[PDB]
């Protein structure tokens, strides 16, 4: 039945997650207070963060077919990271409790979060060195930048033309890349 | 000086209480001020604290001037800079009240400053790029957009990146610098 309460969620965080509150997550839904017990905020949020991040993860799944080799891959996993509508979008969110609530479990529950999402760049270098695109040392690191650098392009920039952002994203896309051969 | 004490008791306001916290009664009071002299020199909380956020801009250049003396080519100047980055994050105080006003108002106005301010910060890489184009460190036909790239992918392994210990960090962030300086070519 408490499905429901997590579309005023998703919908109300990406407001932020101080401005949005146990109130408003009730009272503009229609739910008793106890009926929300997923115990604290932090565990609605970071609940939340994987059905996005599921989501996401399957639609990559949907759509990566039409890159033929992992470079295109690395490619279209970035250029696609910008024009989707699911993950990437609360990512203003998460700063926020990165940099607030952090409990210290919290911050280790959520470290199988970040490892869920570098997974898309280790399986396309992984299988990069395997294909013979390319010869990674080490792939966990160079996965590690790899994300937080392209999350970068995407989050930083939410205040321009869209063509203009993808052209940015390819051009960063070729560089990186590059830098490997 | 009553511009001036303005703005620093409101930054030292803001660096303890934070953006929403801090009133401007609060301001008007310590600074031994006036809501009226303010409003003529601000309007809004909104607006003084992007003056703040400028004169931080201007001391951040004016660092970054004298630490760039430590690196002679243009490649160590970007190695170096992408260090000095990473390692404000973890004591800057403002940080975390430009978290606050960064996401309680990015309306088309309040955003156009804004994006701005962040233009002077990359204007370092255009000057570092360019330079290394002359002294021809590197080949590079688009200086402007490697520059955006640049600043953009160094500020998401800064900020997205506030799990593992600053040693590996470090680490992480001189790697990218590797990986990105080396393929220009
Ligand atoms: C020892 C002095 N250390 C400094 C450290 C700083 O760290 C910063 C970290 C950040 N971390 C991510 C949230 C963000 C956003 C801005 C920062 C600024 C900053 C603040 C206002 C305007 C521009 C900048 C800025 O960095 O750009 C200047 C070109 C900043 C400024 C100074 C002086």
């Amino acid at each position: 039945l408490k499905d429901k309460i997590l579309g005023v969620a998703k919908e109300l965080f990406i407001n932020g997650y101080n401005a949005t509150t146990t109130g408003e997550i009730v009272k503009l839904s229609e739910s008793s207070k106890g009926n929300l017990y997923f115990k604290t905020k932090e565990n609605l949020f970071l609940e939340i963060l994987n059905i996005e991040e599921s989501k996401w993860q399957e639609q990559w799944k949907s759509e990566q077919i039409k890159a033929k080799t992992n470079r295109e891959k690395f490619y279209l996993y970035n250029e696609l990271s910008l024009t989707t509508e699911y993950y990437y979008p609360l990512q203003n969110a998460i700063i926020e409790f990165y940099t607030e609530y952090y409990t210290n479990s919290i911050n280790e529950k959520m470290n199988k979060l970040q490892n869920k999402y570098i997974d898309a760049y280790h399986v396309i270098f992984k299988e990069g060195n395997l294909n013979g695109e390319w010869s990674i040392n080490d792939v966990n690191a160079v996965s590690k930048i790899a994300a937080n650098a392209v999350n970068g392009i995407v989050t930083f920039t939410h205040e321009q033309n869209i063509n203009e952002r993808i052209k940015l994203m390819n051009k960063f896309s070729q560089i990186f890349l590059n830098g490997l051969s």
